[PDB]
């Protein structure tokens, strides 16, 4: 009955630790009072939460920090680069030729090609969610990464280099006021004045969702598109079929 | 002008961490909610400071656990033993038979002596020194060691083994409060009930003062005793004297 309270003894240990070993991708600032020192953590977690949404929209698979990696490389012009080919259009691209190449003296001639072209038009459909995933949500905060964050780390890191110059002017007894006013402005900027992320993310809820709607309610349309074989097909004279 | 930052830069923790290195002879007890793990602290802070004042009074060089272990190792009998030869037994034990070696038709044959039983009798006012010191200031306070202070490492012992026992018997859902009421009861006895040790420094500060009041005014009949030679000895026919 040793063993049992041993193997839970050193196991609460690593339950307790199990948080801070990963999720990590830039520096740390350098450790101020804590009206200054909590702006700035809170720059840091403002930061990597800046720098961490990015990542999503484009795999379908980010639990890890490669997708921060393809995040931190960025690109701002799309010239001489097509839209990615999506599950849609290579699901009715085989189908226009099979129902081409199939037969027409059958019922299925007047129903793949309704399905060929449903799959067509729901393949333009996530040719635009590409776009509205890519340009109203990866390019702005691209555009801000690489435009006033650089001034803030710029800033931060003039105030944390002559800190320390200021530091040696006033321990020997017997650049950092306008430094630190400029960023600590601007770490006020970044935590106050924070109404620039609420209208991203309630954007990017509905640039993803109003794509569901409309090929939801297109392929709604396949069913009416498709009913003439529960009433004129049905009534044929070689076979029933489902009502 | 970094190296002299630098130098008290890393200086500043070696400072700040210069207390906890050190003064440890006994261990330390289980870590309890704060009311019950602040009177188990405040229990070892009593148990080391009534196991660290009988070190003080026999050696005249404590300021090291080795004096602590001089304490450790305790002697309830005087049986066999005497007392310890003290400075002013040894400073007139010569001086007897230097004044009976030297010569006595001399002024000093008047003199020596007077200084030899002072002496010889402020020996045995150093000899009540060290039983006034040993008596009322080491004995209680050891069999208060040997005493009571074993019941309360017992019944906080078998409070920090029944606790665990007690977690084993609430954890797995679907001796600790008698144990923990006694233990709880010696704590606040040690804390609340603290009217032994006032009376022990306020008669040891008693025992050491009532010793030098009676050197000093046995110290001030040598110059009674000694004075003829700045009257009778003064009006010399072979010297003058000072006066």
């Amino acid at each position: 009955d040793f063993n049992v309270k041993k193997l839970a003894a050193d196991a609460g240990t690593f339950l307790s630790r199990a948080v801070q070993f990963t999720e990590e991708k830039l520096g740390q600032a350098e450790k101020l009072d804590a009206h200054l020192e909590n702006l700035l953590s809170k720059a840091e977690c403002t930061k990597i939460w800046t720098e961490k949404i990015m990542k999503q929209t484009e795999v379908l698979l980010q639990p890890n920090p490669n997708a921060r990696i393809e995040e931190f490389v960025y690109e701002k012009l799309d010239r001489k680069a097509p839209s990615r080919i999506n599950n849609p259009e290579l699901l009715g691209q085989y189908m226009i030729d099979a129902g081409t190449e199939f037969g027409p003296g059958t019922a299925y001639g007047n129903a793949l090609i309704k399905c060929g072209e449903t799959q067509k038009r729901i393949g333009t459909a996530d040719r635009e969610l590409i776009q509205t995933s890519a340009l109203n949500f990866l390019t702005p905060l691209r555009n801000f990464i690489e435009g006033d964050y650089k001034t803030i780390a710029k800033e931060r890191k003039l105030l944390q280099n002559k800190r320390l110059d200021l530091d040696a002017a006033k321990t020997r007894l017997k650049e950092f006021d306008r430094q630190a006013e400029i960023t600590r402005l601007l770490l006020e900027g970044i935590s106050s004045t924070h109404a620039h992320h609420l209208r991203c993310l309630n954007d990017f809820v509905e640039a993803q969702m109003t794509y569901y709607a409309q090929c939801y309610q297109y392929m709604l349309d396949l069913q009416k598109q498709l009913g003439s074989f529960p009433s004129n097909y049905l009534s044929n004279n070689n076979q029933t079929s489902v009502t």
